[PDB]
């Protein structure tokens, strides 16, 4: 139960600060059509790609939100910052929102691939699933978040079929 | 063991990611008397103030190195900062360094007071040392760090007496 650790370490070390704030920086970039939710990809293969425009070409990197700094642990001023992508759709922009991958997924696949953290290959899915569902159970009872966040947990085919990531995330986006 | 997979993650999202390229940041500082170490405060109470110049007015914050960014699991330039401290004896300058503590140790103690967690309070000490003894571990066998990173670990006498952070982190300074 790796993955425990990791769910609150994402929760406590990132989104209870940044969730808060995050609808005021999205007034700030809105003025001077961004929806106001943070859109949180949980592949369950935990592949992330560093580049989410090549994950799907449909999504498409716009921009920044303005950057959100504070004093964290002997650090003066670091920075968290949140990138804005558009969703395309028959070469349409179905959509606009922050969206980003969940992180510890990739430290889930280092640590399964370094033989010294005595992680299994096989275990990947496994801890992913208790990932999501603990940050699951932990963002439905947080203050920090109302209706600020979405978590989108996805498991793909993997060769069997096509998969739209674009569209897997404009069906949330249109849920509401 | 939730302090093993902290460690993990300390390691796989930041350490391996910041320290190859940090001799190249202190570099760029010196030129254009900053040792070539990261030093990371590891208080086993696991008390993390976020300003390390109120924990002791003889650390004093001096500047920041230029800033890393990569592309991470979707957000476009992600920023890795790091602050330049300077450490005083009787009024003297006894060194500059790059001075941190390590984050997740406030994850420990955040899951030690929170009831969804699972995690006693009496369990701090026990995974402050888990987490140290781990990190030890990966960063002795590391290629990331070659004599570019120092492990501060320390338990305060908590009222029993008189304690020194300066003069801790001088210590370790000194016997280089
Ligand atoms: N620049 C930094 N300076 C000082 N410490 C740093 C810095 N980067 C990471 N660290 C910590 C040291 O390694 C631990 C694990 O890193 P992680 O990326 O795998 O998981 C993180 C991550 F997913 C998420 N997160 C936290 N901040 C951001 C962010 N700005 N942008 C997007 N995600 C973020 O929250 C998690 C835990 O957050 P931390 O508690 O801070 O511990 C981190």
């Amino acid at each position: 139960n790796v993955a425990h650790g990791l769910a609150w370490s994402y929760y406590i070390g990132y989104l209870r600060l940044i969730l808060p704030e995050l609808q005021a920086r999205i007034r700030t970039y809105n003025q001077h059509a961004v929806s106001q939710r943070l859109y949180i990809l949980l592949p369950l293969d935990c592949g992330v790609p560093d580049n989410l425009s090549m994950a799907d070409p449909n999504i498409r990197f716009l921009d920044k939100l303005p950057q959100q700094t504070g004093d964290r642990a002997g650090i003066k001023d670091r920075v968290y910052s949140n990138s804005i992508y558009e969703l395309l759709e028959n070469g349409q922009r179905a959509g606009t929102c922050v969206l980003e991958y969940a992180t510890p997924l990739q430290t889930l696949f280092a640590m399964s691939q370094y033989s010294q953290a005595g992680f299994s290959r096989e275990d990947r899915l496994e801890q992913a699933k208790l990932f999501c569902r603990t940050l699951e159970d932990i963002l439905a009872d947080a203050p920090e978040s109302q209706n600020n966040c979405r978590l989108i947990a996805y498991q793909e085919p993997a060769d069997d079929s096509s998969f739209s990531l674009s569209q897997e995330v404009l069906r949330h986006l249109r849920q509401e």
